[PDB]
């Protein structure tokens, strides 16, 4: 593990605190910006429908990426929810319901199995539709960096068909020179906003992984806006998105 200071840059410029951890595989390097910050436990938010979306499709629940959950009725602040989603659609808008709903077909019995097989984070469960946004479940950056890797290489106890299945739902940006897939989270912390972005880019086919964890106690900070700014400039300061990797 190599300690890259010089990270604090971009965390600093929009006066959050953060981490930040980076390892490419082709070139047999790891990077990390707050060690300390990096084995400290977090409530994932929404970056836990990565896992709900592996249960469901392993258990059945989810058919697969086109499978559709209507719109229960209920109007929420997010207008891209208040339809009826295929699960690669709400995956990628982040329709916390869709996920409920699988985690409530799932059941909690079977739930509390896969967070025990898979040992994810703290495994605790509160309710079976709130736990990952509720800060009941907690995990760490490191053991979130660690949950993907193994994800990218079918290491985890899943079907190949269902660890495939979320990495394609997962990509969000191709283009020749690189291709981004991750799952975002936002949630909240005492008095503090916490954001997440999780996951690999891939340059020349050569993965990338990452994990971006920031926090504020400003409740004016447009989170979801900023925490892309900081992984984009870090990827850039990294030498990314050029094809190079
Ligand atoms: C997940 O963290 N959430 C669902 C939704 N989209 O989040 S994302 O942009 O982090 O993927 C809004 C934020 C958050 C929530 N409020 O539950």
């Amino acid at each position: 593990v190599e300690n890259e200071k010089s990270w604090e840059k971009y965390f600093a410029e929009y006066k959050v605190e953060g981490c930040f951890m980076l390892f490419n595989n082709s070139q047999g390097t790891f990077k990390v910006y707050n060690l300390e910050r990096s084995q400290q436990r977090f409530l994932p938010a929404s970056t836990f429908k990565i896992f709900n979306s592996l249960v469901g499709l392993e258990t059945g629940v989810i058919k697969d990426t086109s499978f559709v959950i209507p719109w229960d009725g209920v109007t929420r602040d997010m207008p891209e929810w208040n339809h009826d989603l295929s699960m690669q659609q709400a995956f990628r808008v982040s329709a916390v319901p869709y996920f409920q709903e699988v985690a409530r077909r799932i059941t909690k019995p079977v739930m509390q199995h896969w967070l025990d097989t898979v040992k994810f984070g703290n495994m605790k469960i509160s309710k079976i539709d709130t736990f990952w946004l509720d800060n009941s479940l907690q995990i760490s950056p490191d053991e979130e960096l660690g949950f993907v890797k193994k994800l990218y290489f079918d290491q985890l106890p899943f079907h190949k068909v269902t660890m495939q299945n979320v990495r394609q739902v997962m990509l969000m940006e191709k283009k020749p020179e690189y291709e981004l897939s991750y799952k975002t989270g936002m949630g909240f912390s005492g008095p503090k906003t916490i954001g997440w972005i999780t996951g690999w880019i891939e340059e020349n086919g050569h993965p990338s992984f990452f994990v971006l964890n920031i926090e504020t106690e400003n409740k004016s900070l447009d989170m979801r806006t900023v925490r892309m700014n900081i992984l984009r400039n870090l990827l850039t300061d990294a030498g990314y998105f050029k094809g190079m990797k």
